[PDB]
């Protein structure tokens, strides 16, 4: 008796999977403080834990999408599934910080079925308008995740220890994963035949060689990284740097990413007026304005924290409206199969990503919240400089 009802369990499962994912970045963090001082690591290891995190994220998007299509999206889907699971529950055996950041990366192996599996099932599965609510549905837990996230990470770790995070986070995932075992179709159309790591190697090489898909593909990593690097050290900023409590952490996330929500939900309004292009020039404001307001600030004044939140604010205003544009013309710069050009593009951004955390907090070690910020804006110069041409 499972047809009807047991229809949209399927794309619900995936979007707990998700929502697990990603808190399993986001309540970590506020969490890592308590991780630190339990194994008395220095300060340096706590956006290590992001880092890490988002390495394991991009390191099987590449395999795993050609691998489903040929021997099923469902038992992919599921090992997917059990390896987050197991490795939340590994993590709480680990005996120093070297250790915890090793299994932080191959926890965040799990994201790389999100994307290259289990959306190739709703694409696959779903007609053209269902498959567009299904997409904003996960579009909206992305937003969801980091502004939940680090108030729920700062409350848990007030009254319950680390550890019992990742029993959250594997629960949860537990619970996906018996829905996604009774609801999820196989839709894997090339069962039985063989996979050639030769031929994928030269697919890849060939979505590297188109000029005007590379520049988009960094220039998504570039406008993100202030945002992601705030979220890895918003912790150590705010809390031993700036000596304040979990209060005003917590709170400073809101104007953040209660601005990036604003900016989706505007862009959702005016996505029928406006072309892709002259929402990006739009947004472009905003996050040039933001970042600049951020950095001058700062350099000014050492620990002007609210001037900071101010400018992060108005520039993730701007990516909440020049963001989902630019993730579309970057999908559409290439004329080649989506699941490689998606793979390439999730892997590229993330490269930035892990590499400019490591700058990032070497930036604030070095040269505190000036520093930091001035970081945050070379990355806007570089993702404006990439539009320039990308666009003209
Ligand atoms: C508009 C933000 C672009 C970031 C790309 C999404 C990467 C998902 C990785 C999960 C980490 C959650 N986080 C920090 C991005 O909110
Ligand atoms: C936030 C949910 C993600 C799954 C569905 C939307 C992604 C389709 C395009 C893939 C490339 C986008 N990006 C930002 C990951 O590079
Ligand atoms: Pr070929
Ligand atoms: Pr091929």
């Amino acid at each position: 008796a499972r047809l009807g009802r047991q229809a949209l369990l399927f794309p619900l499962c995936l979007v707990l999977y998700e929502f697990s994912t990603y808190i399993g970045n986001d309540m970590i963090q506020p969490g890592m403080l308590a991780v630190v001082e339990q194994y008395q690591a220095g300060i340096d290891w706590v956006p290590t834990s992001m880092t890490a995190y988002l390495a394991g994220g991009m390191f099987l998007q590449w395999l795993l999408g050609p691998l489903s299509d040929r021997i099923g999206r469902r038992p992919v889907m599921l090992a997917g599934v059990v390896w987050f699971i197991v490795t939340c529950l590994a993590i709480l055996l680990a005996q120093n910080i070297e250790q915890f950041t090793l299994l932080r990366f191959l926890q965040g192996i799990s994201l790389c079925f999100i994307g290259a599996v289990g959306y190739a099932a709703i694409q696959e599965s779903f007609e053209e308008a269902v498959c567009i609510k299904i997409t904003a549905l996960m579009a909206n837990v992305a937003l969801i995740a980091p502004l939940l996230g680090p108030l729920v990470g700062a409350a848990w770790i007030h009254v319950l220890p680390w550890e019992g995070m990742f029993v959250l986070f594997a629960a949860l995932a537990a619970i996906s994963f018996f829905g996604l075992q009774r609801a999820m179709p196989e839709t894997a159309t090339r069962i039985g035949e063989k996979l050639s790591l030769k031929e994928l190697g030269r697919d890849y090489k060939l979505v590297l060689k188109n000029g005007r898909f590379v520049a988009g593909a960094l220039a998504l990593g570039f406008v993100s990284l202030p945002l992601l690097a705030w979220t890895a050290q918003s912790p150590i900023i705010i809390i031993t740097g700036e000596q304040l409590s979990s209060y005003e952490y917590g709170l400073l996330q809101v104007p953040i990413f209660g601005a990036l929500i604003a900016g989706n939900l505007l862009l959702a309004r005016l996505t029928s007026r406006r072309t892709v292009r002259s929402l990006i020039i739009m947004g472009g404001w905003p996050i040039m304005i933001g970042l600049l307001v951020a950095a001058a600030a700062t350099v000014i004044s050492s620990h002007a924290y609210l001037w900071m939140t101010a400018g992060l604010s108005i520039y993730a205003f701007g990516i909440g409206l020049a963001n989902a544009g630019l993730v579309r013309l970057t999908l559409f710069a290439s004329d080649m199969s989506k699941g490689t050009v998606s793979a390439a593009m999730e892997m590229l951004q993330m490269l930035i990503f892990t590499v400019g955390i490591e700058i990032s907090k070497h930036a604030w070690l070095n040269g505190g919240n000036g520093l930091f910020n001035l970081f945050n804006l070379v990355n806007g110069i570089l993702w404006l400089s990439l539009m320039v041409i990308f666009l003209k």
